[PDB]
């Protein structure tokens, strides 16, 4: 990969802190701003039900992988030009990788 | 996603021919020539116990997904130089699509 394991700790207050604001992660959790994120790993972009995506995350149809999310969560836009996810992002690799730890193991 | 579902049929032929002289890949197959395939979505190369991978393809770790997967079956030995995987690659993105998508359906 190029993601490397963190703190599944760390990336819980990153997530709560960074996050939370608009999405939850547990099964059976509701969509906010943003959509529900359980089971994301593998899923395909724009597909939780009772969501409404954008017309660009829908047609990026990028494959959720620890790799992938992590480009994701660098800058949003600049990755999926037409998201309406208002994050500027997660710069420093070694927060996305804790982050990345974390929603590998809650959003399964 | 670069990768677009093919047909399960078709793939699963494309197993049979390809793929099956070295590998199974139901839940509690056995590891042949290759390592059994059961799970290997989501998974990182080289991490099926009981099985003797090469040094390189244990360092490479690679996430397997759709996309991924689709590269190493283009050309395996150079996109994993040292792999002691014997295979030309399946050079059609048709079958290889249609591979994926069997694959997809049946390790899971
Ligand atoms: C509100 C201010 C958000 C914050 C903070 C974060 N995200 Fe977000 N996210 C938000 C929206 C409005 C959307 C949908 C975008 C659209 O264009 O329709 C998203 C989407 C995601 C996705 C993609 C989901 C999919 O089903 O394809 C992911 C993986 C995601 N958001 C994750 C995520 C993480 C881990 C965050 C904290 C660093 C985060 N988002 C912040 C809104 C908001
Ligand atoms: C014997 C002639 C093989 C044929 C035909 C195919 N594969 Fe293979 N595979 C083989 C070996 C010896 C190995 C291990 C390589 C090493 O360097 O140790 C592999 C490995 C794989 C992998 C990686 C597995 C992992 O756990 O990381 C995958 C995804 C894989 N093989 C798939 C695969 C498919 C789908 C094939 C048909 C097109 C196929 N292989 C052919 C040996 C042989």
């Amino acid at each position: 990969t190029e993601f490397k394991a963190g703190s599944a700790k760390k990336g819980a207050t990153l997530f709560k802190t960074r996050c939370l604001q608009c999405h939850t992660v547990e099964k059976g959790g509701p969509h906010k701003v943003g959509p529900n994120l359980h089971g994301i790993f593998g899923r395909h972009s724009g597909q939780a039900e009772g969501y409404s995506y954008t017309d660009a995350i829908i047609k990026k149809n990028v494959l959720w992988d620890e790799n992938n999310m992590s480009e994701y969560l660098t800058n949003p836009k600049k990755y999926i030009p037409g998201t309406k996810m208002a994050s500027g992002g997660l710069k420093k690799e070694k927060d996305r990788n804790d982050l990345i730890t974390y929603l590998k193991k809650a959003a399964e």
